[PDB]
């Protein structure tokens, strides 16, 4: 049985470079779509349509939030310790359910678990800061889980964080270079918090190395809110290296599959090393890159076919645009993220960006 991949600094499946094609959803309930028979009562058929409607559209992949601040899941005990995933250990049954609809429709899925752009709940900062507590999430909720559903063939993927870089301490100086947050001194990141690099960095390879303990084929990503965190190239830093992710955790075993930047204009620019405007070979990185949000409405003008089509044909590995759900700044309609997945439906250059229109089975 084959699953997603890495190989030689590309994206795989079976034999063949893949292109990840497809729409954020992020959610339909924020942090409240699965777990606590969410998905039965209230959400599944909204989320399962929203896969249809992809693959429709000529999209492959979509990539969707679970935990987010941690305020429904997962459960935490009266000490903050974690007991299970959700209140009626509902999750695991709720992504089944949801992964089987993304197999019958050859739609690979890409999960987050927790959310960085904006602040975090008590419970969930202080698992980021007790590594008591972590172990009792990682043991008690993801490791089963993950472990669970290991065999789904349409996880494409976990995502331990999204933009960790909403929650750090820009502009700090450190002697441990992957500590040091000068690079992003006057980014705007930490707009949600300001908990040192290392505690997230810590927080990532910990969890990042339990999924593969309980999953050891499972690629898993982490998506920065700019390049400004995921190069060495262009005055930057690269803060989710292996070397990186292993100084702050200490687990060898906690390093990421493929790099994921997400872009947005500000004031209608985008910075000169976006990654929809430089090829992805200009960063230098040793795994693949996706371009894991933007948006047209985000963007500088340029059209989602511009943007897909960039991505294809610079060097990435995939393309998510924000968001399905057509909700809040900087989301674009889901006719307008359609057209960009229309653009790239039937491509298969394996000298650029590789098969589009992928078959599970």
């Amino acid at each position: 049985q084959q699953f997603l991949d890495v190989q030689n600094g590309q994206l795989r499946l079976n034999g063949e470079k893949v292109f990840m094609s497809g729409m954020n959803i992020a959610w339909q309930n924020y942090g409240r779509d699965f777990g606590n028979g969410q998905y039965d009562c209230c959400t599944g058929n909204a989320l399962e349509d929203y896969i249809v409607r992809i693959k429709a559209e000529g999209g492959n992949s979509l990539r969707i939030w679970v935990h987010c601040d941690g305020g429904y899941t997962p459960e935490f005990d009266g000490n903050g310790y974690v007991v299970g995933t959700d209140a009626q250990n509902t999750m695991t049954s709720d992504l089944a359910q949801f992964l089987d609809v993304a197999y019958a429709n050859n739609v690979l899925v890409f999960i987050v678990l927790w959310n960085g752009a904006t602040t975090p709940t008590s419970r969930y900062r202080d698992l980021i800061y007790d590594d008591s507590k972590l172990q009792t999430y990682i043991d008690q909720a993801l490791v089963p889980m993950v472990s669970a559903l290991s065999g789904k063939v349409a996880l494409g993927g976990w995502e331990v964080m999204n933009e960790p870089e909403g929650i750090v301490s820009a502009g700090v100086s450190d002697g441990n270079p992957c500590f040091d947050t000068q690079p992003l001194a006057g980014s705007g990141a930490g707009w949600a918090d300001s908990i040192p690099m290392q505690r997230l960095q810590s927080f990532i390879n910990k969890q990042t190395a339990a999924i593969k303990r309980a999953d050891p084929k499972v690629i898993v990503t982490l998506g920065s809110w700019s390049e400004r965190a995921q190069t060495d190239q262009f005055g930057w830093r690269n803060y989710y290296t292996d070397n990186c992710l292993i100084d702050a955790g200490g687990d060898s075993l906690g390093v990421i599959d493929f790099y994921q930047m997400h872009t947005y204009a500000w004031e209608g620019a985008y910075t000169s090393s976006s990654p929809l405007l430089v090829p992805n070979s200009q960063y230098n990185l040793d795994k693949p890159n996706n371009i894991g949000e933007f948006s047209q409405s985000g963007g500088d003008g340029r059209s989602i076919t511009d943007q897909f089509d960039w991505a294809y044909t610079q060097g990435y590995c995939g393309a998510w645009s924000w968001q399905a759900n057509g909700g809040g700044d900087n989301a674009d309609s889901f006719a307008t993220q359609a057209q960009g997945l229309n653009h790239l439906r039937g491509r298969n250059d394996q000298n650029a960006g590789g098969r589009i229109d992928i078959i599970l089975q």
